[PDB]
């Protein structure tokens, strides 16, 4: 006989674990995109939105970048993120990285003719 | 010789894929939980945060629930949870589904001494 809290844990509690936390999507794209190539890539930040959706950032809030330096925009809505982070170190080659999937508003840096993202300054939080 | 502009999309751009939507965390969770016995169900979601966070909910704000009744409670901050939800077409015993990580405010009904959670009412959208 199962508890209706039981149920409840079993139904919907996984504390610690994610899709995030098992996957090796930051592996295989850290790779893909050449950023394993010379030495592994510290921290890097993928975007899933639309080309088009990023580019219009370019024309949204204009903000100061990071460093104060060159010109920053900030999206005008949260965009669908996943943050790579180089784990457990070393060992270039083997370039290890927790995978965290998330929804933050984006900085980008843009420049050009036409004026396109060319730097991604940060996630907002 | 690659342009920034280039840069930035091969380094940041990945609109059609995600931890998330090449994620088997559903598929194997839903089974390894009991919820595609006799028939698929539906729609699901995990949490992600330690036990006595969630249990903690049924002592921040009471609400109205949105889906059932009872006495809801609503988080009065967003955690980390997973929504499942059946592909369409997916077919009884191979449940298929769409695994989606995100951060949301969550509603609990809560009951019982100790006054612990037993149904999961909704996320906070």
């Amino acid at each position: 006989k199962e508890s209706a809290a039981a149920k409840f844990e079993r139904q919907h509690m996984d504390s610690g674990n994610s899709p995030s936390s098992s996957s090796t999507y930051c592996n295989q794209m850290m790779r893909r995109r050449n950023m394993t190539q010379g030495r592994c890539k510290p921290v890097n930040t993928f975007v899933h939105e639309p080309l088009v959706d990023v580019q219009n950032v370019c024309f949204q809030e204009k903000v100061t970048c990071k460093n104060g330096q060159g010109n920053c925009y900030k999206s005008n809505s949260s965009m669908h993120i996943t943050d790579c982070r180089l784990t457990n170190g070393s060992r270039y080659p083997n370039c290890a990285y927790r995978t965290s999937q998330k929804e933050r508003h984006i900085i980008v840096a843009c420049e050009g003719s036409p004026y396109v993202p060319v730097h991604f300054d940060a996630s907002v939080e």
